[PDB]
Parts: C-alpha cells; sequence; structure tokens
C-alpha cells in the first residue's frame, strides 16, 4: 500500500491524495489551488484520471473538491463518495465557484458530470474496492467532514482531511482515529494552540456591545461555508445582551448554505440538534437579513450603524466585504473583526499591523475604526490539539501547512518519538 501526495504538500490548498493498493487507485479528495497558486488548476494532476477507481471527498470546501470537475473533464467516470451533507454542500459550492471563477479550467458540464456521480457515504459505513476496505471518520471540522481509514493487505492508513478545533460549539468534537501505520495528516496550525474558545466569545460579545451602542457598524469578513453561519450562531445564543441592531448576512451563497442547514441537523453538535428538538433554528439570531444584490450590498456602505455585517471574501482578496472597508475603516466608532485567519504579506494582515492608512480598490483609507482578530474562532485544531488526535501514531506524513508550521510540529512529534516527515509532492510513501 502507497499514497501519493497530489496537493498540499508544503502549502494549504489543492488537497488530493492517491491511494494505490490492491490493484486499485482511490482518490482522497480533490481540491482546487487557491490564492498565488490559481493557475496550477490549469496544469495536469500528475496521474491519469482515467485509471482512479473512486473518490473519497472528506468535505465541501473548495480546496478539498475545486478540482473534481476537472477529473471528469478528463475522462474519469467513477463514483464519487462522501456524506449526504458534503453532497448537498458541494452543489451550492462548485456552482458558485463555476460562476465567479477568473480563467475557468471547467465548464457546467463537467460540474454536470460531478455531481452526477456522487454517492453518499456516511460515518462508520465501510467501502468495499477489491481488496480494501474504507470508512469516515467524524472529523468535526464541517458539517459532513470527516477523515478515512483505510485497511488493506494487512496495513492501515488514515488520512486526517482536515480536523476541527473541539473548543468550539457548532460542531461535534472531532474522533480519535485509529491506531494505524500510517497517518497522513493536516499541520495548518502546526506552530501553536489557538486561543481559548470561550474568552474568545466573550471578547466578541463585548467589541459588538460597545460598537452597537455607539451606533457603529461591526464589520465582519468571512467565508461563506460555516465560518458566517457559527457566528449567526453566537449571535443567536448571545444576542440577549447585545443592543439591538440588524445583522446583514451580505452573502448569497452564505444564506443559500443557511437554508441548506435545517437539512443538515444530524450533523451538527449534540448542542445544536437539541436546539433545533425545541422547534427554533439556532442560525437565525434576530434581525437576520440576507442581502441578495449589489445595490442595497453597497447602501450599506453609506447607512449609518448600529449594524453588524458579514462579508466575503473571508481573507479580503474581493468582494463586498472590500467595499464595506472603503467607507467604513476610516469612521473611529466602526469595529473590524477578524473571524478567520488571514494570511502573511494579505490586505488582512497589511490592516493588523495598523498603519496609519491602507489602500483599498484603489483609494488610501485611513484605518480609524478599531481592528481585533479573534483566532479563537480557527476552524482547525490548533497544535496541542494536532498532538492529542496523532498520539501514540507510529509515522506520521503532514501535509496541509505551511513548511516551517509543519516543521514546528513535527519537531514535536520527532520529539515524542514518532516517526515524522513533510509530504513531498508526487512522492509515493509506503504504508
Ligand atoms: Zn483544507
Ligand atoms: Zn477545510
Amino acid at each position: 500500500m502507497r499514497i501519493v501526495p497530489f496537493g498540499a504538500a508544503r502549502e494549504v490548498t489543492g488537497s488530493a491524495h492517491l491511494l494505490l493498493a490492491g490493484g486499485r487507485r482511490v482518490l482522497l479528495d480533490c481540491g482546487m489551488f487557491q490564492g498565488k497558486e490559481e493557475a496550477r488548476n490549469h496544469a495536469p494532476f500528475g496521474f491519469d484520471p482515467k485509471e482512479v477507481d473512486a473518490v473519497l471527498l472528506t468535505h465541501a470546501h473548495l480546496d478539498h473538491v475545486g478540482r473534481l470537475p476537472k477529473l471528469f473533464r478528463e475522462g474519469y467516470r467513477g463514483p464519487v463518495y462522501a456524506t449526504r451533507a458534503t453532497v448537498l454542500l458541494m452543489e451550492i459550492v462548485l456552482e458558485d465557484a463555476l460562476k465567479v471563477m477568473d480563467e475557468p479550467f471547467f465548464g457546467p458540464e463537467d460540474v454536470e458530470e460531478a455531481l452526477g456521480h456522487l454517492r453518499p457515504l456516511e460515518y462508520g459505513e465501510w467501502l468495499r474496492l477489491g481488496a480494501l476496505s474504507l470508512a469516515f471518520g467524524q472529523a468535526g471540522h464541517l458539517p459532513g467532514s470527516a477523515f478515512v481509514v483505510a485497511q488493506g493487505e494487512g496495513r492501515t492508513l488514515v488520512y486526517s482531511g482536515d480536523l476541527g478545533n473541539r473548543e468550539k460549539d457548532v460542531l461535534p468534537d472531532p474522533s480519535l482515529p485509529p491506531l494505524a501505520d500510517l497517518v497522513l495528516a493536516e499541520g495548518t496550525y502546526g506552530d501553536r494552540p489557538h486561543r481559548p474558545y470561550r474568552e474568545t466569545v466573550r471578547e466578541f460579545l463585548e467589541i459588538l456591545e460597545k460598537t452597537l451602542s455607539q451606533g457603529g457598524k461591526v464589520l465582519i469578513p468571512t467565508f461563506a461555508v460555516e465560518r458566517a453561519q457559527e457566528i449567526l450562531y453566537v449571535l443567536y445564543t448571545h444576542g440577549h445582551r447585545l443592543p439591538r441592531a440588524p445583522i446583514y448576512l451580505d452573502s448569497p451563497m452564505a444564506g443559500r448554505v443557511l437554508s441548506l442547514y435545517p437539512r443538515l441537523v444530524r450533523y451538527f453538535s449534540e448542542e445544536v440538534q437539541a436546539h433545533f428538538l425545541q422547534g427554533k433554528n439556532p442560525f437565525r439570531p434576530a434581525g437576520l437579513e440576507v442581502v441578495e444584490h449589489t445595490e442595497a450590498s453597497k447602501a450599506l456602505n453609506r447607512a449609518p450603524g448600529p449594524m453588524v455585517v458579514l462579508a466575503g471574501s473571508g481573507m479580503l482578496a474581493g468582494g463586498r466585504i472590500l467595499h464595506h472597508l472603503k467607507h467604513g475603516l476610516s469612521d473611529p466608532r466602526n469595529a473590524l473583526v477578524f473571524v478567520g485567519y488571514q494570511p502573511q504579506g494579505g490586505l488582512g494582515a497589511e490592516i493588523i499591523a495598523r498603519p496609519p492608512a491602507v489602500r483599498i480598490l484603489g483609494e488610501e483609507v485611513p484605518l480609524r475604526a478599531s481592528v481585533h482578530t479573534l483566532g479563537g474562532f480557527s476552524g482547525h485544531a490548533g497544535q496541542d490539539e494536532l498532538l492529542d488526535w496523532l498520539q501514540g501514531e507510529p509515522r506520521v506524513v503532514l501535509v496541509h501547512g505551511e513548511e516551517e508550521k509543519l516543521l514546528a510540529l513535527g519537531k514535536l512529534l520527532a520529539l515524542r518519538g514518532q516517526e515524522v516527515s513533510l509530504a513531498r509532492f508526487g512522492e509515493g510513501v509506503p504504508v
């Protein structure tokens, strides 16, 4: 048995790993490269799509499913297994990617082909392919997210997919993995733990109370698949102590994802499921408003507070959020709250450095609004959580993280007596 990394090697996007065992070839994830690596989506996979026997998707994020249409475009016509939640979320994710994408590397017929081959596989259900047995484990990273357990030829491999941050409340705690001969694992935050969730939420509420009370606007850059909804969950469960104010989910996609949530109740934490059992949707705080078009979105730029505004892009690469910032950062009564990681060198990092001004949409904008970075809202396991999840596993191969961060985690693993390496693109690892 062997596993070949075809993405996320010393980087966080492009996840796709080819499992070769028992005359079978199983692709684990098929994600697109994003940001600076975007162009790579137009390059070859590095393997023959037509020779793949099956595909398993750990979750619906674009960096895990974004190249699937390309796989079918290149001839693949086999099944694609994923939890029902992932299957449903995927359709929204792929259709959106198809419409907003700059230089397309796949067309509508490819998306249609990909969606038509999806087959539901839930946690603990075993897939039998040749002499290979595969099953999903609870990853607690997104509704329907999982890690993969593959057993065959007397060997056991575990692919972590992305692991969640157990301190949070919306998703179930990730399950521990079985003892394995090899574990292919993400190390996104291999260098450090996150700030505790509880205190992060208290701080979040204090920022909203002060800002809304003084008539200002709380601006929140956010991604649309689960982070935006988690903030809505916090607002629903704790809004009672906040001043009355409209909450604008200024993201059609986040709106579409939210409408799907009631159908995905069984995929959330027990706490969330208990709320739904009481009859009310915990993801819809009072005053919620989903903003569908540009006209109303722009209007928010000049409308006075108090108001809470959630918008993408989550890492400020573009989107409605940029217009909100352009018009909101110069007012000291406003507050900018980051609830998701901002990579070095991006606009977010630039703002976090707190310079006197920042250039947005071709204009120098004075930075007067307060700025807060709440890393405790991270949806990835922190270094401490990563170490706990990997405890007792003899061999680990790291992927999905910046080299320096994987190295930091790897150092600790080796010191703990666990064999560890940083996966190299296209280089097979024996299990
Ligand atoms: Zn990922
Ligand atoms: Zn993810």
